[PDB]
């Protein structure tokens, strides 16, 4: 079965270390930048109202088949193996819950994170069950806002509302241009509606850069991580066990569907390390560091690339 990875580093900052990211992300580097990922709890009273437009809030998921890669005889009418379907928040989330709880024949919260992690890896390699779950993934905070509050006249802030749409933590505040003589000649946050099952492979952030990750609210989101010195050595696992149909593509495009248990990459000596990233919890990647994950059930994130 899955071995799950080393648990990736946990920081509670104070107040005070709260009070500025980019400098509290900047001390806590030496140790977080060899582990690829970490995660950051919030002090407790730090608690934003979800801001988002909720009652228009609809999307199309894309269809994600967990065992794609390795089904790779053609089967019949392939292309057309799911129904597309449109939902809102609320209808998503009652397919959500409905799927995890059918599927573990328990309540959504009462299934082990343990057991939905052994269980995802196991699907992910099974030729014997084809399992298809969707994903709310790569929506754009401007469709219908960010979760955070924004000072934009475009929705009603509440006054003890104000101090989250100005706080640094706020991820549509966090700095967003690289210095570049282009930029002297011459991006907003993105939304993940998860359910069970329903995943991100191994990638880097285009330009090596930083990303930030909150979970506004639900179940948590399961993270593997890699850091950024053995990012050749991951490549060279990928060059070595991926479909070989897919080894002379970009990396652009093979981060699309590189998909590997972590237990792989472990026994080829690539460093590998897991959390739970839960509700109103912040997970940070450092510069070239590979990460990947799948969602232990129902919730929603919001993810942005930043510079320091
Ligand atoms: O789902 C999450 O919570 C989550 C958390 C952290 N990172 C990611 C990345 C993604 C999606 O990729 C978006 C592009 C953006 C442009 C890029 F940065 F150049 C590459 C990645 C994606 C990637 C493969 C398979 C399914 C999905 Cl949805 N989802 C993430
Ligand atoms: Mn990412």
């Amino acid at each position: 079965e899955f071995v799950p990875p080393p648990e990736c580093p946990v920081f509670e900052p104070s107040w005070e270390e709260f009070t500025d990211p980019l400098s509290f992300i900047g001390r806590i580097r030496p140790l977080a930048e060899k582990t690829g990922i970490c995660k950051i709890r919030p002090p407790k009273d730090w608690q934003p109202p979800f801001a988002c437009e909720v009652k228009s809030f609809r999307f199309t998921p894309r269809v994600q088949r967990l065992n794609e890669l390795e089904a790779m005889r053609p089967r019949e009418a392939f292309g057309f193996e799911q129904a597309v379907r449109e939902y809102t928040l609320q209808s998503f989330g009652e397919m959500a819950d409905n799927f995890k709880s059918d599927y573990f024949n328990m309540p959504v919260h009462m299934v082990p994170t343990e057991l939905v992690e052994k269980e995802f890896w196991r699907l992910v390699s099974s030729i014997e069950e084809d399992v298809i779950v969707e994903y709310g993934a790569d929506i754009s905070s401007k469709d219908f806002g960010s979760g955070f509050p924004v000072k934009d006249g475009r929705r009603k802030i509440l006054p003890e509302e104000e101090e989250y749409a100005l706080s640094g933590w706020n991820l549509n505040n966090m700095p967003v241009l690289e210095q570049s003589v282009l930029a002297h000649i011459n991006k907003v946050p993105w939304l993940y509606v998860g359910m069970c099952f329903s995943s991100f492979c191994w990638h880097i952030e285009d330009h090596w850069s930083y990303s930030i990750n909150y979970l506004h609210w639900g179940e948590p989101k399961t993270w593997y991580g890699v850091p950024s010195h053995a990012a050749e050595q991951l490549e060279e696992v990928m060059r070595e066990l991926a479909p070989e149909l897919f080894e002379s593509q970009p990396d652009l495009l093979h981060q699309l569907v590189t998909i590997m248990n972590p237990n792989v990459l472990m026994e080829h000596g690539v460093p590998v390390y897991r959390t739970n990233q839960c509700a109103g919890e912040f997970v940070v990647t450092f510069p070239r560091a590979y990460h990947s994950g799948f969602n232990q059930g129902y919730n929603f994130a919001e993810a942005v690339n930043f510079c320091t």
